[PDB]
RNA sequence: UCAUC
């Protein structure tokens, strides 16, 4: 872990290929998310996922090609808001 | 991992 309960937004993410990319609010530098990688999933939403421009609270971790968000969750700790790419339940 | 579901 190199920094814990990190404020960001979501630039992209992509629900079919799995991953997309947050901006650290901090240092304004992208991180890379992966699906698994989110903590608190929209329990009103099938699939793992948050949606573009999202506000969402993460650890820092050294990934394979940068850094990598992990322990997604939105602010405080509550559900992420989902993708409009992932369908509702 | 910069995609364009």
């Amino acid at each position: 872990v190199l920094a814990t309960k990190v404020l960001g937004t979501v630039k992209w993410f992509n629900v079919r290929n799995g991953y997309g990319f947050i901006n650290r609010n901090d240092t304004k530098e992208d991180v890379f998310v992966h699906q698994t990688a989110i903590k608190r999933n929209n329990p009103r939403k099938f699939l793992r996922s948050v949606g573009d421009g999202e506000t969402v609270e993460f650890d820092v971790v050294e990934g394979e090609k940068g850094a990598e968000a992990t322990n997604v969750t939105g602010p405080g700790g509550v559900p992420v808001k989902g993708s409009r790419y992932a369908p509702n339940r």
